[PDB]
């Protein structure tokens, strides 16, 4: 059921994608927080 | 789905842990920006 090891790697990729996006989300706040 | 997975799963677990860590902070940031 290729959407097992392939989805696993795809999920691994997805998790990494989410981590990269979340890290960008965390950069702001600072623009108003540090005013 | 034997070893490679175990590593990807370890990475996924780690990514998932990182995702939540990334998120807390994130959900603890939410009303810093305000405006």
């Amino acid at each position: 059921l290729s959407q097992a090891n392939v989805k696993l790697l795809a999920e691994n990729s997805s998790y990494l994608e989410k981590l990269r996006k979340t890290e960008e989300i965390l950069e702001e706040y600072e623009r108003r927080f540090q005013i």
